[PDB]
């Protein structure tokens, strides 16, 4: 049976996490994304100027076209990418997926044109929302999961330290105490779970649903919850140059917790200071608005507090405080 450890590294301020992936013998640095289901890469089909600063996939060297197949994906922040499809050998953490669909980029939006930190994305959401047309393809995980010792993966994302993606096994040294599991709703292709209640510092409220999303930087919550949280942060104000609510970097931030099948998942206030806001001299908050979508995005700010098991049996999510 197979298993492996893929090492992730955060970019500056932990904006995204990058993990090396070998595709047909070329290693690319990809953004592992439990919020989407596409494995797409910068490729030799992009204009040369857009290849600069990246490792790129050359499908002609090792890939096998999926004849007449295309892909086009659009993400929450407005970014997008599109192209055509080849199958190839894809190795993550020493685990090789043979005949894995690799989505070669022909077009990339401005955001990807300005991010030289990654060479594309490796989706880890359910394969049902893979965007390949006319028939969707399986993610790296779904391709290999019956070959793994257990059909799961697990993630430790850290603040300014390398972390792990564990494929096919649970590393019990990555958390304190025992895991608490909660059922997953995969009906929209996400690792969606329910929280029974929340605590935003000195205030608490009713539950909601959200998705475990390694591809999103922040913890995105309902505006009511954001407002409740920052009402407790002295001098907090919206700064559109920075991305949302900002505050003095020396601020002692309240904790944020959620109730998950009787387990309290707590994000310490220290992790809710995302980093210098950029423009001037404030820091950006790790909690921000979900734009009114009616569910929450449990992005990297939250994940840095937990070890999280993504188990296809169920499916279910397992949580415990990171160690
Ligand atoms: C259709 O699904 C997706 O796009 C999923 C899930 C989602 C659900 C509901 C709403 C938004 C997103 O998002 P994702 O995690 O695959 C996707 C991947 C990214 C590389 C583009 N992330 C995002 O779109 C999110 C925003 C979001 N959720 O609306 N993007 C980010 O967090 C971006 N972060 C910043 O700009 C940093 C700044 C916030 C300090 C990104 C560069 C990583
Ligand atoms: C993950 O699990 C497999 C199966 O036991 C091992 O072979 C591998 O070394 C790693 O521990
Ligand atoms: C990724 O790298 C880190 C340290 O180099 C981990 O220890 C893993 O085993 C992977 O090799």
């Amino acid at each position: 049976a197979a298993s492996g450890v893929a090492t992730n590294t955060p970019t500056a301020n932990d904006e995204e996490y990058i993990t090396p992936v070998t595709i047909g013998g070329t290693t690319l640095n990809l953004n592992f994304d439990t919020g989407s289901a596409d494995l797409w890469v910068f490729s030799t089909e992009l204009p040369a100027s857009q290849q600069s600063g990246h490792s790129v996939y050359n499908p002609s060297a090792t890939g096998k076209e999926l004849s007449g197949y295309t892909w086009s994906i659009s993400y929450g922040d407005g970014s997008s990418a599109s192209g055509n499809v080849f199958t190839d050998s894809v190795t993550v953490g020493g685990v090789t997926a043979h005949g894995q669909a690799v989505q070669a980029a022909q077009q990339i939006s401005a955001q990807f044109q300005q991010d030289t930190n990654n060479d594309g994305l490796l989706g880890l959401a359910f394969s049902s929302i893979n965007t390949v047309q006319p028939q969707s393809q399986t993610t790296f995980f779904d391709t290999v999961k019956s070959s793994l010792a257990q059909p799961l993966f697990a993630v430790a994302l850290k603040h300014q330290q390398p972390g792990v993606y564990d494929f096919g096994f649970i590393d019990s040294s990555k958390y304190t105490g025992s895991l608490t599991y909660t059922g997953v709703d995969n009906s929209q292709g996400f690792w969606s779970f329910n929280v029974d209640s929340y605590t935003a510092g000195s205030q608490s409220g009713d539950g909601f649903s959200g998705i475990a999303d390694t591809g999103t930087t922040l913890l995105l919550l309902d505006d009511s919850v954001v407002s409740q949280y920052y009402s407790q942060v002295s001098g907090a104000q919206q700064d559109s140059n920075a991305g949302g609510y900002v505050f003095d970097c020396s601020t002692n931030l309240p904790d944020f917790s959620v109730s998950i099948s009787g387990y309290t998942a707590t994000v310490p206030g220290s992790l809710i200071n995302y980093g210098p806001s950029g423009d001037g001299s404030t820091c950006l908050g790790g909690i921000q608005s979900n734009s009114g979508i009616g569910f929450s995005i449990f992005g990297d700010i939250f994940l840095k507090s937990q070890y999280v098991v993504f188990d296809s049996d169920g499916p279910q999510l397992g949580f415990a405080p990171q160690a």
